[PDB]
């Protein structure tokens, strides 16, 4: 028996922005205290730990559209 | 038996944004305190975590419209 | 016996947005105290884990429209 | 049996945006204070640990757009 | 029993953005404490570990759109 | 007329304490918030005001006996 | 007329203590937030004022006794 | 008339203290955050102010015994 | 008339103390954020102003016994 | 008239402090962020002014001990 199959997705999406003005943004962390204690530490797969972080981030993208797209055919006997 | 599939999705979407003025803002964090203790820690596959932090995020974007799409197709015999 | 399928979603939707001032945010945290104690740790899967933490997030995205949109089409014999 | 497969996917999608103005922008971090303590640390895999961190971070992209997209095509006999 | 696979994706996709002006930045980072200790670490696989740092980054790119995009063609027999 | 005044207090007192083991004491206050407004302020005397304050003492003297006397003689004519 | 005045106190006061062992002692306040507004600030006296503070103090003495005396004698005609 | 004063006033106290082992005194603030805001400041005369701070102050004296004494005599015609 | 004063204060006090160790004292300050703003500023007399301050002090003394001790006389016609 | 006037105090006092062993102190101040802001400065007498300041000081002597005595004889006439 003979078996076709036929994949033609189509796609004209659009994701746009606008801003007229963007701006007088203001970020003041005051410090602070972190503290941890461990001894054995053992991580073998695809691990992504973080331990004892004190981080600030200002992220202002003009943009910033995010657009993910995954495709996907598994053909099996 | 012949076996036929057509797989044609379409897709015309559209993800839009206006803004006249964003800005004036103020992000003051007033310091803390965070403490952890453990003694064994087996992490063995896809793991994420995260220990003790004390983070600050400031995200602004003037966009920051998401789109995620997936397809999948799977056949068996 | 033949199988036919056919598969052809179509979409045209919009997700929009307007906003002509956007701004004047304070975000103002008062500092705080975090302490957590364990022994055994054993996370073996896809595992998400936030232990101990003090975060504080300011999130002003002049749009932010999300849309998610998931296709599966799974054939056995 | 004869087997024919056709993957003919089509994109024609947009990411744009538009910002007439962008700056303005002040990040003043206050310090801190990390401590970490540990006795054995074995990673054997993909692993992504990062321990003990003081950072900041300032991204201000004038675009800062993202697309991802996958294709993936598995063929078993 | 012949197999024919035909693999045939095609994109036209734009990735765009615009920004009139784009500047007035301060990052004033004031100082830190970072202390750590350990006694073994065996890292034997694709490790991208990271131990005791207080970086500051300023990452002001007048781009930095970023496109990906992976095609994967796996036959077995 | 003559005027004799004599004055000879006399003081022989103690004042003692004794402890044998003092210690293991925990202060961990968790932040906080104050805000306050004025527009005029008008101090002129031996003023001693105290204005917007968030404050944590830990006092822990091993003796701490406080000990006041006051002698006062006034003579008219 | 003759006037005499004799002013002989006596003092023998002990003021003592006694600690066998005085420790272990954790203090660890959690920060804060303080605002304060005003305008007008008079002060010509003796004046102790105090505006807008965030302090933590610890005051451990292994002594700590405090003994205070005032004389006085004050003679009109 | 003749007028005599005699001023003999006599001391002998002691203030003392001991202690067998005085240590292990842990003080870890963590941060905080302080605005304030003004116009017009005039101190004219003995003032001791003090405007916006941020103090921690460790005092652990082995000793720390104090003693006032103030003798005032005024004669008037 | 002949006036006489005698003015013969004795003082025989002491202020002692003993320790017999005295240390293992950690003192780890978590950052902070202080802002002033102000216009006018007209201190003249004896003023012991201080504005916008961020200090940490470590007072250890072996000893600290303190002793004060003032004598006036003050003669008028 | 004759005026007689004898000032013969007598001071016998001791400050005395002893110490076995003094020592193991750590002092790690975290950073911080101070910002002032001033239009006019008018400082016309024993003025004693201090703006805007960072400081850490670690105080440990090994004595310690302060004594302060004044005497004052005013005569008027």
């Amino acid at each position: 028996g003979s078996v076709q199959i036929v994949y033609k997705p189509v796609d004209l999406s659009k994701v746009t922005s606008k801003c007229g003005s963007l701006g007088n943004i203001h970020h003041k962390p005051g410090g602070g205290q972190v503290e941890v204690k461990s001894e054995k530490l053992d991580f073998k797969d695809r691990v992504q730990s973080k331990i004892g972080s004190l981080d600030n981030i200002t992220h202002v993208p003009g943009g910033g559209n995010k657009k993910i797209e995954t495709h996907k055919l598994t053909f099996r006997e």
